[PDB]
């Protein structure tokens, strides 16, 4: 079977930025997507950040907050990704660029277990945008492979896309997303590669 | 001769007394639906995102008293003077929400009298702030220039996006975010836009 990794919030846990910050980088995707305006993602963290330090009157924090997106921490049980390559083809699926993406996963000590790494950048629209899940299907001439993510809007914009979802549920929601139920539902990655290891 | 296409909800209509994680998941869905190339009608988003929103905090038996109250909303104060501006500007609504669902509201608050016409963004299955939304009302009327008033920052944007002009009506003393275009007119209620308008004219 063929995983697509989300990163932001599936491998990375965004708990440690300030959440208007991350709130308002996710909207600005969505918005600017819809306006077909795109600008890379980089600038646009760039741009929230100065904005909701602005509002917060914290313009002085701007390095240091900037520096704990640089540095966030993968969820405890993302080591599993180890196990999970060996018995599925493993990749990333990220609104982030490449290069991004791939310093993130190094320094959390991940980046060698996946065979590849595809960023929405690519096709210039932002998730749940159908482009971003059909150009990886395209990319690796598959068809049945899973998005596999924390985030909801990600696992809807996958199924949309004609794409199949494991919902890695970290917050522990008992209410199905709206758009309809994923696929799969886990709570982690120890349990993803227990249901794979049952599916295979 | 001056243009102005009213926002709505938030805008025209006061959407404080409804939940507002509610309100915040139905402008979401708005745009996720967008984004996939996917539509609801605006009714049944409201229905599906309240719906989540109640089961989530163990309150779905609230169902249709929370609905009555979205069925319910009250104007701003302010909203009395599109009396006035009507008279000296050519008054639209341009509204994520139903042709239907508007003009009842309107009705309702007593409003719907002072409209030239009301327009959805229904009628080209995407939401606000594509720009096809604001282009259908330009392309409808036959008007070049025209002004979005709107209370909501991304509608604004939105709309100079699509090249139109807008008015932010600046209800809590906020700023426009920073991902697009500035407002042409900024103003903190309609007393203020009256004013504009009788200045402008």
């Amino acid at each position: 079977i063929i995983l697509a990794f989300d990163i932001f919030g599936t491998v990375l846990d965004t708990s440690t930025v300030i959440q208007e910050f991350r709130n308002k980088q996710l909207e600005y995707t969505w918005l600017l997507t819809i306006m077909g305006k795109y600008v890379e993602f980089e600038e646009i963290t760039k741009i929230t950040l100065r904005y909701i330090l602005k509002v917060r009157g914290e313009e002085s924090k701007f390095d240091e907050e900037l520096n704990k997106w640089k540095n966030l921490k993968a969820y405890e049980d993302t080591k599993y990704l180890k196990e999970i390559s060996e018995i599925a083809e493993v990749y990333a699926l990220s609104n982030g660029s490449i290069n991004e993406v791939k310093q993130h996963l190094e320094r959390n000590g991940l980046l060698r277990y996946f065979k590849g790494i595809f960023s929405a950048e690519s096709v210039k629209e932002y998730k749940p945008s159908p482009k971003v899940y059909k150009y990886f299907l395209d990319s690796i001439g598959a068809k049945e492979a899973f998005l596999v993510s924390s985030n909801a809007f990600d696992v809807i914009g996958a199924k949309n896309a004609g794409m199949r979802s494991i919902f890695v549920n970290r917050k522990n929601t008992i209410v199905d997303p709206i758009g309809g139920k994923p696929d799969v539902i886990v709570n982690d990655f120890k349990e993803l590669y227990e249901w794979i290891l049952r599916y295979k």
